[PDB]
This record gives C-alpha cells, structure tokens and sequence, in this order.
C-alpha cells in the first residue's frame, strides 16, 4: 500500500521537512504552499506551488479564502503528485492562510483519488489571540468533512511538556512525532505479517469516516511492561480527543519472543477499562526476538462518532 505525507502550508512544510531530518523510507512526503520562498527551501521530493497568479509566489496572509481558491486551482497538480496512494496524511497548522483554506481541499481531493485520508492538525496557540483560534476552529471544522480520520493537536498543549527553557524547536518536534510514530507505525503494519496480523484493510475498518482519533504508542520493560506500555499508549497530553469515548480501536502489541498471552490481556484491558464504552478492539500482535525485554504497544483509537 502506497502512504504519502502531504505537508500544507507554513506549519505542514516545517512538520515535513523535520519528518525528512529524523528519517523515514517507504513514505513519499509532498509540499504543498503558496510561498513560493518556504517550497524552494523544503526538503520534499514533491513541491506544489498553489495560487502562483493569486498570491504572485508569496503566502495568503491569514487570509483562509486565498488558500482554499489556491488550492481549488490547482486541483490537477496536486491529484497527479497523489496518484498511487492508498494512504494519504495531511498535516498543517490551522489559523493561517494557506493551511487553514488549502488543507480541507487537499484531504477532499485525496478523498476522492479513493485514499484513506488522515489529518494531523495544530490549533494555534491561545497567545495568537481570539479570531486566529476562530479561523483555526472553522478550518478544523472543514478538515473533519474532508478526512476519514482528524487528530487535533492544541498548540496550548505543547505549553503542558516543555519546562521554562525547553527550546521552541525541540518543542515542535514533540508534535512532529504524533504524526511521525503514526506513519511508521502504520508502514510498518503493513509491511510485517504478524502472528496475529493486521493489514491496511483493518487500518481502513478502524480509520473510514470516522472524524476524531487518538494515535498512540508506548514502550516499556521489566515487570509490569504490559500495563506500563499500554497506559503511554492511550495518554494524549497532546491530543484534543482522549481514549474515553472511544467505541473502536485497532491495537498492536511487538515484542520479543517472552511476550505472554497474560501480559497481552492486561494490556487489552488497560485499553478496554480506560475507554468506559464497550469497545470494538482489532487485535495484533507480532513477535520480535531482536525486542528482548522490551514491548511495544500501539493504539488507534476511534468511535467517537463526531464525522
Ligand atoms: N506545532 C507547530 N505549529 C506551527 C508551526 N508553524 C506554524 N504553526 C502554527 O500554525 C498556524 C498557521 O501558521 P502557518 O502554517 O505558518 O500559516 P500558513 O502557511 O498560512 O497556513 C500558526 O498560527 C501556528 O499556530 C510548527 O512548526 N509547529
Ligand atoms: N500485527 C501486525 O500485523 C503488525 C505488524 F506486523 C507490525 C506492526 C504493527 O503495528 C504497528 C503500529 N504502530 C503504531 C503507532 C501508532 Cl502512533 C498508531 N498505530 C500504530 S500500528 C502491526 F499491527
């Protein structure tokens, strides 16, 4: 199954070009803006310059309807840099021009090429004031009738796991690795048969019209590794939308050959317990002698009933 990134404006380009610099293969990243400035300086194989003749090459200056009309025209160059994808994650920063008006017509068009379409969004920082967190909410709103799948990241969030001198960058590559762990993580599902195997057809069950998702990973060792890996698992301190609530989840425990068919029920029932619905779980589990102690439990989490 063919995955693309589609990064969508200023704060999407950036999340693609630091994806580029931790590293990633089996994944083709396309960046989509309308300054022209940021595309020149990006990282991605696949540049879209949208709305040359509307902005002459510079952004939309917060402006949504400059990037929706920028996008709407170049519909044709951005269903070919698509073409083959099964799987298509868009990520972009709302409150802007460019990502707020252009990313709800990326997801529809990716929608539409028959690609199971992922948003990974930022709401902007509450300090951006009132009507950005407005046309944040409003584009948020467009992207969740445009994808299958929406992950809301708060900006605010991020002000939560940093201390005092956390660096503004390092800070942004906390949200970066939501997106990146999903990408992997699911590249990776695909790509192995596990023991009890999970393929792109489940990831469609869990990720169709669904609108809000959690997306979690945890790693852990020694006693107790199951629930401990489980439990970071399902914690969203970035994340809009938490584990309660949901009626759905696709979940995967790697581990090495120790890994015991107890310890995958305990981390099953963190996952049940924690979500206070009944939930209908597709269960995965693949053997990795290379993990020794180590166990691997991810989670994607749906049913919230929200499209
Ligand atoms: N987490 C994160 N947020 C960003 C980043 N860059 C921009 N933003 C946020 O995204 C919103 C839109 O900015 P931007 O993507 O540059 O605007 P655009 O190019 O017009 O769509 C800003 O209001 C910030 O909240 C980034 O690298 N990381
Ligand atoms: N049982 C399997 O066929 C299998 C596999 F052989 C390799 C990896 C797997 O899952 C990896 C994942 N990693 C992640 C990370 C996030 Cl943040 C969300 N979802 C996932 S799913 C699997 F489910």
């Amino acid at each position: 199954a063919t995955l693309k990134v589609i990064g969508v404006g200023g704060g999407g380009n950036n999340a693609v070009n630091r994806m580029i610099d931790h590293g990633m293969n089996n994944v083709e990243f396309i960046a989509i803006n309308t300054d022209g400035q940021a595309l020149n300086l990006s990282k991605a194989e696949s540049k879209i310059q949208i709305g040359e003749k509307l902005t002459r090459g510079l952004g939309a200056g917060a402006n949504p309807e400059i990037g929706k009309k920028a996008a709407e025209e170049s519909r044709e160059q951005i269903e070919d840099a698509i073409q083959g994808a099964d799987m298509v994650f868009v990520t972009s920063g709302m409150g802007g021009g460019t990502g707020t008006g252009a990313a709800p017509v990326v997801a529809k068009i990716a929608k539409e090429m028959g690609a199971l379409t992922v948003g990974v969004v930022t709401r902007p920082f509450s300090f951006e004031g009132r009507k950005r967190q407005t046309q944040a909410a409003a584009g948020v709103e467009a992207m969740k009738a445009a994808v299958d799948t929406l992950i809301v990241i708060p900006n605010d969030r991020l002000l939560d796991i940093v201390d005092k001198s956390t660096p503004m960058m390092e800070a942004f590559k906390e949200a970066d690795n939501v997106l990146r762990q999903g990408v992997q993580g699911i590249s990776d599902l695909i790509a192995v048969s596990g023991e009890v195997n999970l393929d792109f057809a489940d990831v469609k069950t869990i990720m169709s019209n669904q609108g809000s998702a959690l997306m979690g990973i945890g790693v852990s060792s020694g006693e107790n590794r199951a629930v401990e890996a489980a439990k970071k698992a399902i914690s969203s301190p970035l994340l809009e939308t938490s584990i309660v609530g949901a009626q759905g989840v696709l979940m995967n425990i790697t581990g090495g050959e120790s890994l015991s068919l107890f310890e995958a029920q305990e981390a099953a029932d963190i996952v049940q317990d924690a979500a206070d619905e009944d939930v209908n779980m597709i269960f995965g589990t693949v053997i990795n002698p290379e993990l020794q102690d180590e166990i691997v439990v991810t989670v994607i989490a749906t049913g919230f009933d929200d499209k």
